[PDB]
RNA sequence: UUCACAUCAAGUCUCUU
C-alpha cells in the first residue's frame, strides 16, 4: 500500500492517429549542478521580495562571490549555480540593505551549500526518479518568467499593453500561459500551454467602490446602508491596498461599520494619556488632509489591533492581484470568450507563445546548457471502438455511438418505467406561465415519454400554483398524503431562486419523492430534444435503466461480480466544510449507483470517512445482487501527483479496512485509478482529416500512453469525450494500486466503456460515470446545505436507493 | 433548474491609526 505499480504494457487497440502535444523537448548536459541553501533575515518574506533581494545579492558581491555567473532561484531557499560557487564548502553570511517606503533597510542572507545536483543520474532514470534533480530544472526554467510576470501557481500573467480586458466589480482580463517540467521515457518535457485569469483592475478604491456596487459617479453622498456595505467589504476583504499619501502594500481584514467622521481609535497624547480620536480629525491634525468623503467607510489592516483604519480616499488597490472569488454568470462567460479559441487555433498560439518565450536564448537556460525543441511531440494515438449501447423496448435497438455522440429516435429505453401518478408545482408567476403552457407542455411532454419507452399515463393527479420556499413542503406534505403512489413531482422555475434548494432538501431528505425541475422558459417554448433529456433525467429518478452496455462487448472483468467506485471531494472558497461523496455500483450493466455523502475539514483532499462510505455501498451492493464483488474499482477525482502517495495511504487502507470489517478474510482486488481534468497537456491532429468539428479536436476514444506518460508507472491519456467547444481535455488516468492485474487494453477499454454509462445524454462524457456521479453528489449535497450539517446532507431512507442527484 | 462540451505561496514593516 506504499508503491504504485509498474506499467504493465501498452496495448495495441484502436486504430492510431497521429499526434502532436503541448510537451517539447529538452536537452539536458551531462554536467553536475550546485545546490546552495539560503537563510533570508528576515525570513517572512513573500517570494517575489526575497527575487530582488537575491537579485540585488548577486550583482552586488560580484567580485567576492558570484562572478559571472548566472544563478537561479528558488524564491524561498535555494539557489542553483551552473558551476560551483566559491563557497568552497562552508557556510557565509551576507548583508542587503534595498530601498524602502522611507526607512531604506536591512536583510541579512547567509549561504550554505547542500549537494551536487547530479543531471547524468536523471538520464539514467528516464532509461527504466529523482524529484529533487526535477525541482531544479523547474527552477532553471521559471527563474526568468519569474522576474518579469507575476507567478501564479505553476503559471505566470501579464497585463495587457494591450487589450486592457474588462470584467466589471473591479475585475479584468490578464492572459498568461502554464510551464511545467514533465519527466517522460528517454527525454524531459517542458509543459506548455496558454491560459487566462481574473485579476484585480489597478485602482483607486474610491473607483472600486464604484465598480462593486455599480456607481456610475461616486456621489449619485450619504453612509453607505448595511447591504451596500458588507457587499464591498466581502470584495474587498483579504486584498492588499497601497497608501498615496506618505510602496507598502498593506492586507486588508476588515471594512468598519462607522464612517470616517465618527470611527474613532485610542491615540496617545504628548503627555502620556490616550484619547479617542476619529479617523478624520487624525487626518486633519497629523496629514494636514480634509478628506474628501467622511461618510466612507475605513479599510482596517494589520491586526484586530492595534486598530489602523485608513480612509478609502487614500488607498489603492495593488496591481497584480488575481481573482480567487468565483465570477458572475456573464464574467465567466465572457473570460470563456476569450479563451476559447478551437484546438487549431490554441495550436497556433503556443507555438505563437513558443516564438516569442525563445528559450534557446535565455540567459539562465544558456547558463545552465539546457536546450529546447520549437516543435510539439509527435505521439500515435490509438482510437478506440466505442461500445454498443444497448435499449430495450420491442425491438432491442441497439444504438452504436459515433463520434462520442448518438441518439434515442426509433428506440426505448432498457426497463422504461409507467408512470401513473404525477403532480406539478409551478412555482413561475401564472402571468408567465399560463395553464396552456403547462398543458401544451405536459402534452408534448407525454409524446415523447411515449416513444421513449417510459410512458405516462394521462394528465397530473395535481396542478397548483406557488411562491417561496416556504410553501414546499405544506404543498409536499400535502402530495404524499393525499396521493397514494405518487411517483414524481414537476416542479418548475422561474430562473435562479432558493427554491431549487429547498425542493432538492425536502424531496431528498424529508419526505423522500423524486423531484424532477425545469426552468420557465423551458416550459414557455418545449423541443423535442431538450424533453428526451429530461425523460433521461425521470427515468432513472424512478430506478428505471435507460440503456446498459451490450453485454458480449465488455472487458473480461465483468465475468466475475464487480463494483465501480466513484469519488470526488469538493471545497468551499467562508469557513464552510470540504463534502466528500463516494457512489458504487448496484448492478452488472454497471447502471444504478448508490451515493454516500460526508462532511469533513475545510479544504481537504483526503476522504476521512472514506472506510464508512465504502462498507455502506458493499452492504447495498450485495443488498442488490446477492454477490460480493470480487474486485475493487476505484476512479479518485481530484488528486495532484505531489498528494498521490497521501491518499495512497489512506484511502487504500480505508478500502481495505471495510472489507475486513464486513469479513475477516473477504479481499478482494482494489484497483485505484486517478482520474485527472485539472491538467495542461493538450493533444492535436497532425491530420486535418481526422479534425472533428470545427472545434476540430481529436476524435473521442483517442488514447495516448506512449511518448508523454510516466517512464515506469501505469498511466494513460484518453479523451473520452466529443469536444464541441474549445479545445478538449484528455483525461489522465494514473493506476496508483492493481491487485487485479489489469492489462493496458483491458483498463483502458473498461474505462473508456464506462463514459458511455452516464445517464444524463445519449454521450460519451470526460470522466467514467461513477467520477462524474460523485461529482453531482457533491454538488447536489452543496444545495442540501457540526453535526447538524451530517444531518443535512443525510439523504431520506428510500431515496437512499435511488440516483437522486442525476 | 434538459444536457454535454468548455471553465498551487507569508506585504507581519518605517512613531504608520
Ligand atoms: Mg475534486
Amino acid at each position: 500500500a506504499f508503491k504504485p505499480p509498474p506499467r504493465p504494457d501498452f496495448g495495441t487497440s484502436g486504430r492510431t492517429i497521429k499526434l502532436q502535444a503541448n510537451f517539447f523537448e529538452m536537452d539536458i548536459p551531462k554536467i553536475d549542478i550546485y545546490h546552495y541553501e539560503l537563510d533570508i533575515k528576515p525570513e517572512k518574506c513573500p517570494r517575489r521580495v526575497n527575487r530582488e533581494i537575491v537579485e540585488h545579492m548577486v550583482q552586488h558581491f560580484k567580485t567576492q562571490i558570484f562572478g559571472d555567473r548566472k544563478p537561479v532561484f528558488d524564491g524561498r531557499k535555494n539557489l542553483y549555480t551552473a558551476m560551483p560557487l566559491p563557497i568552497g564548502r562552508d557556510k557565509v553570511e551576507l548583508e542587503v540593505t534595498l530601498p524602502g517606503e522611507g526607512k531604506d533597510r536591512i536583510f541579512k542572507v547567509s549561504i550554505k551549500w547542500v549537494s551536487c545536483v547530479s543531471l547524468q543520474a536523471l538520464h539514467d532514470a528516464l532509461s527504466g526518479v529523482p524529484f529533487e534533480t526535477i525541482q531544479a530544472l523547474d527552477v532553471v526554467m521559471r527563474h526568468l518568467p519569474s522576474m518579469r510576470y507575476t507567478p501564479v501557481g505553476r503559471s505566470f500573467f501579464t497585463a495587457s499593453e494591450g487589450c486592457s480586458n474588462p470584467l466589471g466589480g473591479g475585475r479584468e482580463v490578464w492572459f498568461g500561459f502554464h510551464q511545467s517540467v514533465r519527466p517522460s521515457l528517454w527525454k524531459m518535457m517542458l509543459n506548455i500551454d496558454v491560459s487566462a485569469t481574473a485579476f484585480y483592475k489597478a485602482q483607486p478604491v474610491i473607483e472600486f467602490v464604484c465598480e462593486v456596487l455599480d456607481f456610475k459617479s461616486i456621489e449619485e453622498q450619504k453612509p453607505l446602508t448595511d447591504s451596500q456595505r458588507v457587499k464591498f467589504t466581502k470584495e474587498i476583504k483579504g486584498l492588499k491596498v497601497e497608501i498615496t499619501h506618505c510602496k507598502r502594500k498593506y492586507r486588508v481584514c476588515n471594512v468598519t461599520r462607522r464612517p470616517a467622521s465618527h470611527q474613532t481609535f485610542p491615540l496617545q497624547q504628548e503627555s502620556g494619556q490616550t484619547v479617542e480620536c476619529t479617523v478624520a480629525q487624525y487626518f486633519k491634525d497629523r496629514h494636514k488632509l480634509v478628506l474628501r468623503y467622511p461618510h466612507l467607510p475605513c479599510l482596517q489592516v494589520g491586526q484586530e489591533q492595534k486598530h489602523t483604519y485608513l480612509p478609502l480616499e487614500v488607498c489603492n488597490i495593488v496591481a497584480g492581484q488575481r481573482c480567487i472569488k468565483k465570477l458572475t454568470d456573464n464574467q465567466t462567460s465572457t473570460m470563456i470568450r476569450a479563451t476559447a479559441r478551437s484546438a487549431p487555433d490554441r495550436q497556433e498560439e503556443i507555438s505563437k507563445l513558443m516564438r516569442s518565450a525563445d528559450f534557446n536564448t535565455d540567459p539562465y537556460v544558456r547558463e545552465f546548457g539546457i536546450m529546447v525543441k520549437d516543435e510539439m511531440t509527435d505521439v500515435t494515438g490509438r482510437v478506440l471502438q466505442p461500445p454498443s449501447i444497448l435499449y430495450g423496448g420491442r425491438n432491442k435497438a441497439i444504438a452504436t455511438p459515433v463520434q462520442g455522440v448518438w441518439d434515442m429516435r426509433n428506440k426505448q429505453f432498457h426497463t422504461g418505467i409507467e408512470i401513473k401518478v404525477w403532480a406539478i408545482a409551478c412555482f413561475a408567476p401564472q402571468r408567465q406561465c399560463t395553464e396552456v403552457h403547462l398543458k401544451s407542455f405536459t402534452e408534448q411532454l407525454r409524446k415523447i415519454s411515449r416513444d421513449a419507452g417510459m410512458p405516462i399515463q394521462g394528465q397530473p393527479c395535481f396542478c397548483k400554483y406557488a411562491q417561496g420556499a416556504d410553501s414546499v413542503e405544506p404543498m409536499f406534505r400535502h402530495l404524499k398524503n393525499t396521493y397514494a403512489g405518487l411517483q414524481l413531482v414537476v416542479v418548475i422555475l422561474p430562473g435562479k431562486t432558493p427554491v431549487y434548494a429547498e425542493v432538492k432538501r425536502v424531496g431528498d431528505t424529508v419526505l423522500g419523492m423524486a423531484t424532477q425541475c425545469v426552468q420557465m422558459k423551458n416550459v414557455q417554448r418545449t423541443t423535442p430534444q431538450t424533453l428526451s433529456n429530461l425523460c433521461l433525467k425521470i427515468n432513472v429518478k424512478l430506478g428505471g435503466v435507460n440503456n446498459i452496455l451490450l453485454p458480449q462487448g465488455r472487458p473480461p472483468v465483468f465475468q466475475q461480480p464487480v463494483i465501480f467506485l466513484g469519488a470526488d471531494v469538493t471545497h468551499p472558497p467562508g469557513k464552510k466544510p470540504s463534502i466528500a461523496a463516494v457512489v458504487g455500483s448496484m448492478d452488472a450493466h454497471p447502471n444504478r449507483y448508490c451515493a454516500t455523502v460526508r462532511v469533513q475539514q475545510h479544504r481537504q483532499e483526503i476522504i476521512q470517512d472514506l472506510a464508512a462510505m465504502v462498507r455502506e455501498l458493499l452492504i447495498q451492493f450485495y443488498k442488490s445482487t446477492r454477490f460480493k464483488p470480487t474486485r475493487i474499482i476505484f476512479y479518485r477525482d481530484g488528486v495532484s501527483e505531489g498528494q498521490f502517495q497521501q491518499v495512497l495511504h489512506h484511502e487504500l487502507l480505508a478500502i481495505r479496512e471495510a472489507c475486513i470489517k464486513l469479513e475477516k478474510d473477504y479481499q478482494p482486488g482494489i484497483t485505484f485509478i486517478v482520474v485527472q481534468k485539472r491538467h495542461h497537456t493538450r493533444l492535436f491532429c497532425t491530420d486535418k482529416n481526422e479534425r472533428v468539428g470545427k472545434s476540430g479536436n481529436i476524435p473521442a476514444g483517442t488514447t495516448v500512453d506512449t511518448k508523454i506518460t510516466h517512464p515506469t508507472e501505469f498511466d494513460f491519456y484518453l479523451c473520452s469525450h466529443a469536444g464541441i467547444q474549445g479545445t478538449s481535455r484528455p483525461s489522465h488516468y494514473h493506476v496508483l494500486w492493481d491487485d487485479n492485474r489489469f492489462s493496458s487494453d483491458e483498463l483502458q477499454i473498461l474505462t473508456y466503456q464506462l463514459c458511455h454509462t452516464y445517464v444524463r445524454c445519449t454521450r460519451s462524457v470526460s470522466i467514467p460515470a461513477p467520477a462524474y456521479y460523485a461529482h453531482l453528489v457533491a454538488f447536489r449535497a452543496r444545495y442540501h446545505l457540526h453535526q447538524a450539517l451530517a444531518k443535512a446532507v443525510q439523504v431520506h431512507q428510500d431515496t437512499l436507493r435511488t440516483m437522486y442527484f442525476a
